[PDB]
């Protein structure tokens, strides 16, 4: 009777910035909650600038107001009320042999 997501990805560092996956994202808590209409777009990432990452490092993002706004508004049927999780994106040093 609560809607969470939680999630994890991660990608060696290349120089450019991370590409966070929206489908890597999992949902739990109502049975038929719809979340295919869910982008990139939907998601901030939690870093200084609110920008997606280059540097190797561990980092989060969390859903944000439009998000929220486009999960409700994909689910006409129910009032969602609380919407929490938690998200891992980690960039891995690049290994120089």
């Amino acid at each position: 009777m609560k809607v969470t997501y939680s999630g994890s990805d991660s990608k060696t560092y290349d120089g450019n910035p991370a590409n966070f996956e929206p489908t890597t994202v999992q949902w739990s808590g109502l049975k038929g909650l719809n979340t295919s209409t869910l982008t990139s777009a939907d998601f901030t990432w939690n870093t200084a600038d609110k920008k997606a990452p280059t540097d190797a490092g561990k980092y989060t993002l969390s859903l944000n107001t439009t998000g929220e706004a486009a999960l409700r508004k994909a689910n006409p049927n129910y009032d969602l009320k609380t919407i929490s999780g938690s998200y891992t994106y980690t960039i891995n040093p690049l290994g120089i042999d």
